[PDB]
DNA sequence: GCTGGCACGACTTTTGCACTCTAAATAATAGATCATGCTGTTGCACA
């Protein structure tokens, strides 16, 4: 909190953990060819 | 007759053209904070 942080959002700082967002229809897929690379590759139909 | 500022022939001064030739020693540490580009590392798909 405090205000370094009125600074912060009028700079537009990404967070060191942004939580991730969906589209219209995010239907269950949980994994697809996930391997090394990250993982749980979310297909969305 | 006495005196006080003007010119002249040596001398003197100025001026471009002209090319020159070691070790010491001084400060870091003690702002973070963020953005961006370059380079090496690794996961993924192909013949």
């Amino acid at each position: 909190g405090g205000l370094p942080r009125v600074a912060d959002l009028f700079e537009a700082r990404r967070p060191k953990e942004p939580a991730i967002l969906a589209e219209i229809s995010g239907i269950v897929s949980f994994g697809k060819e996930t391997k090394g690379k990250r993982r749980l590759v979310i297909t969305p139909v």
